[PDB]
């Protein structure tokens, strides 16, 4: 991509590297795309991780992880635009009109983005990081992709961040969602978190939930790593839940 074909609007706000900038990508065909584009800071040491993770990304095609349109090699990285914006901030001012279909749709969306990832990890699935494309579809997040409240018992007491691990998380992304974005252990501060574990003790079942779902939640908060459900297997629970909550639904 040459630079002369993207053009910054305005700020959307300070990534993990540098300025992240909203802008618009015209194509070699014409065709005007919103962009945000990522920049990396002069005063950088990293330069090569940031890199890294965009040829990352560069390589990565799922409909629910967010879209890399190019990389101009001052270095910045093209990724379409979401103008609904972050996922917490979309079910928050939503709760009103939302319904317990979309969410576990979002959901069986973000299972699937980790699913196919699995086929990579991710270290920040969670509603603050997935962005919203439009009503009935959300992608996650290119930050923390890579090969405490949100933490497995083992990656607390441990250390170790296994896949299991990652459906630990996922649940607790699920349980975020079907919250409408509340924060995981709020009511905890972190010292607090894995004794209430140790103690068998869980996040509690959101208003919304469908028991199924927080039955599903329940298993990928196996203590026992081993004995939590596997991605695939997730994504077809999910996908019955879904299914059902449809039919109740109309
Ligand atoms: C902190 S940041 O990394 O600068 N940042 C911007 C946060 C602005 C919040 C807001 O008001 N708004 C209103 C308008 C808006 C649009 C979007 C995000 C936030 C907001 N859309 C968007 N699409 C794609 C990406 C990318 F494909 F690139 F992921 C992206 N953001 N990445 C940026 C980002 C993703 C997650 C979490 N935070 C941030």
């Amino acid at each position: 991509i040459a630079r002369e074909d993207v053009v910054l609007n305005r700020i959307l706000g300070e990534g993990f590297f540098g300025e992240v900038y909203e802008g618009v990508y015209t194509n070699h065909k014409g065709e005007k795309i919103n962009v945000a584009v990522k920049t990396c800071k002069k005063d950088c040491t990293n330069k090569e991780k940031f890199m890294s993770e965009a040829v990352i990304m560069k390589n990565l095609d799922h409909p629910h992880i967010v879209k890399l349109i190019g990389i101009i090699e001052p270095t910045w990285i093209i990724m379409e635009l979401y103008p609904y914006g972050e996922l917490g901030h979309y079910l928050e001012r939503n709760k009103n009109s939302l319904k317990v279909l979309t969410l576990v749709l979002y959901s069986l969306q973000i299972c699937k983005a980790m699913a196919y990832l699995e086929s990579c990890v991710h270290r920040d699935i969670a509603v603050r990081n997935i962005l919203v494309a439009s009503p009935e579809c959300v992608k996650l997040g290119d930050f923390g992709l890579s090969r405490i409240k949100w933490m497995s018992p083992e990656s607390i007491n441990f250390r170790r961040f296994t896949t299991a691990s990652d459906v630990w998380m996922f649940a607790v992304c699920m349980w975020e969602i079907l919250s409408f974005g509340k924060q995981p252990f709020f009511w905890l501060e972190n010292k607090d978190v894995i004794g209430v574990l140790e103690k068998g003790d869980r996040l509690p079942k959101p208003d919304l939930c469908p028991p199924v779902l927080y039955t599903l939640m329940t298993r990928c908060w196996d203590y026992d790593p081993s004995d939590r459900p596997r991605f695939t297997e997730l994504v077809c629970s999910l996908s019955d839940v879904y299914q059902m909550e449809k039919d109740i639904a109309m």
